[PDB]
This record gives C-alpha cells, sequence and structure tokens, in this order.
C-alpha cells in the first residue's frame, strides 16, 4: 500500500570491512528468494551455531549460507504444491497423534494382556470400542491408525526438512530419519508380529521430551568412564574371588530352591566363585560376606573372615561403586556449566562481531538496536545470496569486493569486535578536533612566514 | 530444601517414568521367559507361596514394587536358580542387567538432579546477593568505580542515588 | 569428599586447559589483546613468540 | 577548564598574529 513501507521492508543494511580495514555500510534490496526462509530454520541455525577457537560464530554461518539458500529454494518449490506444504505444516500434529496412539496401545496391552482437551474423548471412545468389539479389535484398530499416522508424519517430516535436497546419501545419514524408520518398523511389528512389540515405541518418549533427554545425556556423556569403573569393580571382584577360592572355599555356601539338597557350594570352581561374587556381593549391600557362611567366634579363621568382609565392603562397595554416581553428578555439573555459558554468550553478545552488550550502553545506539538493525545476521545472509545471484558485470564496488572475498574463502569482510555506532562517532569528533588544531597551527605558521618575509623585505 | 526438589520436579518425574518403562520391558522379558521363577512367599490372615507373574500386568506390578524396593533388584525376590539349571546363566545375566541399569544408573539420576538443583540454587542466590550488595540499584554502577574518588559508593547510594528519593 | 574431589579436579583441568589454549606460553598475553590488530594471536605464538625458538 | 584555558591561549596567539599582520599591512601601505 505505502511505497515507503514496501521499500523499507525489502531494504537491508550491513557493515563490512574492506582491504584497507576501514568499515563501510552497504544498503541493498533483499533478494526475493531470501523471503522464503522459514523462521523455524532461522531459530535452529541461531541456537545451533557453535563458536570456534577464535571465538566467532561467523564461519559456521557462512558455511550454512549455501544450505539456507537451498532450503529457501526447496521451500518455494514446496509452496508450489499446496498439499505437500499443508502436510508439512502439520508434521508435529502427526507425530503427536502417533505417540498418543502408541501410548494408548501400550496402556491397553499392560492392563489386559494376555487377552483371549479431546484426549478424554479419545479415551472414552477407546473404552467404548473395547466394550463393543473387544481388546483384539481395538488394539488392531489402534495399531493400524498409529502405523498410518506415523507414515504420514514421516512423509511430512521429509517434506518439511528438505533433507532430500542434500541427497539420498544425506537422507540415509540423517539419524532422525533412521530413528523414524525404526519407529515405523516397530509399529509394523506391533500390528502383525505381536502386540507386545508396541512397548518398544515407549522409547519415543525420550525423543519427545527434552528434559528426560538431558537426564539420559548426563549418563551417556561420560559413559566410557562409567564402563571403566565397572570394569575396575569386576577386576576387584575377580581378585577377591581368587582369594576366597584359595582360602575361603568352604564358606561359600548358598541356599538353593529346587522346582518339583537345600544348600550348595557356589565356589567349587574359581569361575563359579567369580560369578557368585559378581552377582550376590554387588547385589548385596554388605558385600560378598552377606552370602558367605557366617563364622563363629571359636573358628580360627574368624578374624580373617572379618578382615576380608570389611575390606570388600570398604573397597568394592563403599568406594568403587560410588565412583559411578560421582561421575554422573560431575557430568550433571559440567552440562549445567556448558548450558549456562552457551546461553550467556548467545544472549549477551553479538553473533556477528562478538561485541558485548556492556559496550553499547551509555551510547546513542543500544545493543538491542545494534543487533536488530546494524548487525543482523540474516541481512548478511541476504547479502551473500544477492552476491551469488547478481551478475558479475553488474557487481558494485563493495559487491565486487565481497564476491572476490567469497571466492578467496576469506571472511575478513565480516566485522570482528568493530561497530560503526560505537567508535565511528567518537573517531569523527576526535578527527574534527585534530583538524581544527591543525588548521590553527597552519594559520600560525602562515603568520610566522609572513612575518619572516616582512623582516627579509625590511632588511633588503 | 523443598525447593531443591520442586524446582526440577519435571525432570524427576520423567526419570521415574523412564524407570517405569524399563521395569515394564523387564517384566515383559520375565513373563515371556522367567515366568516360573516369579514365586513370592505369602502370609494369609486367619499356601505359603504364590506365582506373582501369572499375568503380565501382575508381573509389572510385582517388579515395580519389589525390585524398586529391593536393593539388589527384581532378582532378590525371584526364585533362586541352582547352578545345575540350564537357564541359570541367563538368570544371572538378567539380574545383573536389572541391577546395573534400573537401580545403579536410572535411580541415581533423581539424586543427581536434586544435587544439581541444589548447586543451581546456590549459584543463583550468590549471584543475586553479589549484584544487590555490590552495585547501585538505580544506575547499576559497581562499587569499584567509586573508590579512589571524592564520593564513596555507600555515600552515593545513601544520598546521590537513593531509590526512595 | 569424593564428589568434592571430582569437582576440584574438573575445575583444575578446566583452568589449566583455558590458560594453555588462550594465553601465550612465553609472555602470558591473552588472545583477546591481539584481536583487532595487524598480527593475530595465533600468528604471534606461531612466529613471534615461539617457545622452541 | 583546561581546554578552555588552552583555547584562550590560542585565541590570544591568533589575536597577536592578526595584530602583527595588520601592522605589516600598514607598513606596506
Ligand atoms: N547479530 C545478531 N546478534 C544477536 N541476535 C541477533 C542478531 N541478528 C538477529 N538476532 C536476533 O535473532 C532473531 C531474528 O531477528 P529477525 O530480524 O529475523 O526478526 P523478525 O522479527 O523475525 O523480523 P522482522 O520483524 O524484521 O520482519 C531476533 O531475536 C534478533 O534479535
Ligand atoms: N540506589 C540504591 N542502591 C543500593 N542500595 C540502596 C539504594 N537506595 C537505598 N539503598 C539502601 O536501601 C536501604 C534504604 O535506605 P534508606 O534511605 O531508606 O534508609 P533509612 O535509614 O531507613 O533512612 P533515613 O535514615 O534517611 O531516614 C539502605 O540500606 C540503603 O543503603
Ligand atoms: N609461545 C607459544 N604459546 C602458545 N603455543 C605455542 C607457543 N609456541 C608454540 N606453540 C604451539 O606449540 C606447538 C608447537 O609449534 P611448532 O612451531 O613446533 O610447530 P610445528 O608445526 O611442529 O613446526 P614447523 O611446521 O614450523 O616445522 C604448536 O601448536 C604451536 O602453536
Ligand atoms: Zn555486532
Ligand atoms: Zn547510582
Ligand atoms: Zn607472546
Amino acid at each position: 500500500e505505502d511505497p515507503l513501507a514496501y521499500y523499507e521492508n525489502h531494504t537491508s543494511q550491513i557493515e563490512i570491512v574492506r582491504q584497507d580495514r576501514s568499515m563501510e555500510q552497504i544498503v541493498f534490496p533483499v533478494p526475493g528468494i531470501c523471503q522464503f526462509l522459514t523462521e523455524e530454520t532461522k531459530h535452529r541455525l541461531f541456537t545451533t551455531t557453535e563458536q570456534d577457537e577464535q571465538g566467532s560464530k561467523v564461519s559456521d554461518f557462512f558455511d550454512q549460507s549455501s544450505f539456507l539458500h537451498n532450503e529457501m529454494e526447496w521451500q518455494r518449490k514446496l509452496r508450489s504444491m499446496p498439499l505437500i506444504y499443508w502436510f508439512s505444516r502439520r508434521m508435529t500434529l502427526w507425530g503427536s497423534i502417533s505417540f498418543n496412539l502408541a501410548v494408548f496401545i501400550n496402556i491397553i496391552i499392560a492392563f489386559f494382556y494376555p487377552y483371549m482437551s479431546i484426549r478424554p474423548l479419545i479415551v472414552a471412545l477407546i473404552l467404548r470400542s473395547i466394550y463393543y468389539l473387544g481388546i483384539g479389535p481395538t488394539l488392531n484398530i489402534l495399531g493400524a491408525l498409529n502405523l498410518t499416522n506415523k507414515i504420514v508424519f514421516v512423509v511430512s517430516f521429509v517434506g518439511n526438512r528438505g533433507t532430500f535436497i542434500r541427497g539420498y546419501k544425506a537422507m540415509v545419514m540423517d539419524m532422525e530419519f533412521l530413528y523414524h524408520v525404526g519407529y515405523i518398523l516397530t509399529s509394523v511389528l506391533g500390528l502383525f508380529a505381536h502386540e507386545l512389540f508396541y512397548s518398544i515405541l515407549l522409547f519415543d518418549l525420550i525423543y519427545r521430551e527434552e528434559t528426560l533427554f538431558n537426564v539420559i545425556k548426563s549418563v551417556t556423556r561420560n559413559g566410557r568412564s562409567i564402563l571403566l569403573t565397572a570394569l575396575l569393580a569386576l577386576i576387584l571382584v575377580y581378585l577377591f574371588s581368587i582369594v576366597g577360592f584359595l582360602f575361603l572355599k568352604d564358606d561359600f555356601i548358598l541356599e538353593v530352591d529346587r522346582l518339583p539338597d537345600s544348600t550348595e557350594r557356589a565356589c567349587d570352581t574359581l569361575l563359579m566363585c567369580i560369578v557368585t561374587v559378581m552377582n550376590h556381593g554387588l547385589r548385596n549391600g554388605g558385600g560378598v560376606g552377606d552370602i558367605l557362611r557366617k563364622p563363629s567366634k571359636d573358628e580360627s579363621l574368624f578374624p580373617a573372615r572379618v578382615v576380608y568382609d570389611l575390606l570388600f565392603f570398604f573397597i568394592v562397595i563403599i568406594i568403587v561403586l560410588n565412583l559411578i554416581f560421582g561421575v554422573i553428578i560431575d557430568t550433571f555439573a559440567d552440562l549445567r556449566s556448558e548450558k549456562q555459558k552457551k546461553e550467556e554468550i548467545l544472549k549477551t553478545t553479538c553473533f556477528i562481531c562478538g561485541l558485548e552488550r556492556d559496550k553499547f550502553d551509555n551510547k546513542t545506539v543500544s545493543f538491542e538496536e545494534h543487533i536488530k538493525l546494524e548487525h543482523n545476521m540474516w541481512n548478511y545472509l541476504y547479502f551473500i545470496v544477492l552476491v551469488r545471484v547478481k551478475n558479475k558485470t553488474d557487481y558494485t564496488g563493495p559487491e565486487s569486493y565481497v564476491a572476490q572475498m567469497i571466492k578467496n574463502k576469506n571472511l575478513d569482510w565480516f566485522p570482528r569486535m568493530r561497530a560503526m555506532s560505537l567508535v565511528s562517532n567518537e573517531g569523527e569528533g576526535e578527527q574534527n578536533e585534530i583538524r581544527i588544531l591543525q588548521d590553527k597551527l597552519n594559520s600560525t605558521m602562515k603568520l610566522v612566514s609572513h612575518l619572516t618575509a616582512q623582516l627579509n623585505e625590511l632588511k633588503e
């Protein structure tokens, strides 16, 4: 409607650094393709970027610029097809439907197996179907619905993500696609192979919830340390089993129950001793001594038995076992620290230049205004898209220089720790003051020269 | 102390649900294979044993109660197999897996989350106290700036930049 | 005590790694100083202030 | 205040230079 509003919408301003190292401002019309970028992809890129050793995220953004352009092209192509776009828009809804159906099937299986908001309405309908037809028919209907809904969800996922644009090898490489395929296979097995298979779909909950995923990460982040601690515990149990087999063989007596003798020697063979220890002592709070025969005070070896039990309890159980829990707690602390650091850097520094918010205070332009307008990353992405799109013959001075920089694989044109508004105004003021001082000095020198000329003329 | 738990209650509940899912899978495995060994002694008010795994739901309930309440795990209540039994190695493997996954790792996640919540609360309290007691409420200026100057930071807040003024 | 020892070891390792990878070995100058200058910090350590030299 | 003192000194120097130039012009005339 308003020409000025339309032109302002399509106009983007950026700050760049030339070879001379003097900052410059480029105002350009945003390419039409750039508008097609989805905001979900923008948020994912903003939150996913990882700073390099230099402390700048610009390299990853530049690398992902090409993928973003391809995503824009694929989004336009998808817009060309209303039905595929509509399916893509509802991918989350399909995923939720599939998860809810799997949960309902699992609940029914758990409640009645073996056999033979709208969510309350769905539950009532499921109960009515169970009563009218039975558990078998209702489970079959729910399984078929879940399989079809998950297939639709996967179709929408592949359509929306555009991962096929990367290539079929990329499709196979994407872990999420393989996980969805595995979910579909599990649903298929549940529908036909056996109902209990649907229980596996419960693991999908981990993918759905992020807090549970973080709790699991707390363990899997340092899984190698936990496994090594378990191996050390196994080695200690092996040594202790050797000691018991050599010396305490008799005391290894375990009560036994036989299906249609009440005790057995569970340490006849050193391997059997190791197995018995590794099972009972690890499962026993006191240790191996809990299951081993209780020695009387009269027994000569009773002090040795007490020493052995105390050593086992203090080493294998008290210390070694607690190492896994300590490692898990330390992993929790490390994850919390990393998350806090990442959030602070993201929300308190400029993405492009890395400048802190503290610098922009007490100045004409605030930090928020700086990021919103002066140093918007998407403006730089749009400039890159324009440079690629624009013909070389039509390249403007700064545009030609930036295209040459892109060809040279150099990111110097990206500003680093430099902002126009923060330093340029003060520098201009200082330069004006210095120029005034220089003009005064030049006037004084001219007056001195005139006086010298007058003196020379008088002498002559 | 209560906040330390309620602050991240969602994570604790999700960990409990994950433990329930693991117990459900393990109950499925036992019902399919280890159905016989699920024998529990019973006391009757005025048989001394019962099969607590006749139905998969009953197996799930029995595991979720006894194994979670048992330090060793489900294997503590399950019938003890003799070395002669063919399935004894399978029973030992099942018990070890249960103890190492459901009890050793998954259960400790709740305690780790509680400890991490304690640490987060302590850090937040320290940051808030430091900001309150070392910076100006109105202008946010630090106390370090006002030292070596005519007007001290305390005088600045008391008179120059009093919020109530 | 074991948990506190874990935390202390993690803190010491983080501090040592940060100092090693963000400061000059010879002069101790931080990487932040060399930015916005003709010679970068990495170039400084590689050529200007190489310990092996 | 320091900058104002410096500016006053510069203005006095400029006034002296202008007076010298005027005297030279008068002598030439
Ligand atoms: N260089 C940057 N540093 C930090 N945050 C940035 C930077 N560039 C953009 N952001 C933030 O990323 C998000 C993307 O901003 P964007 O300009 O896309 O906003 P928008 O409201 O979708 O756009 P518009 O209203 O101008 O059509 C916003 O939170 C913006 O503050
Ligand atoms: N801007 C500020 N920044 C930090 N602390 C402040 C600020 N303004 C007030 N305070 C503190 O808040 C409390 C309120 O101070 P206030 O002037 O009300 O003191 P008062 O002793 O009750 O008053 P009075 O003695 O002047 O009648 C004091 O601790 C004061 O130091
Ligand atoms: N003063 C220093 N501060 C920090 N790191 C340094 C310093 N001097 C050297 N390094 C690093 O220590 C390692 C040793 O560098 P060195 O010069 O030996 O490299 P090189 O590749 O083996 O040698 P060249 O390629 O020159 O034959 C490199 O990582 C270098 O960056
Ligand atoms: Zn910036
Ligand atoms: Zn103040
Ligand atoms: Zn150096």
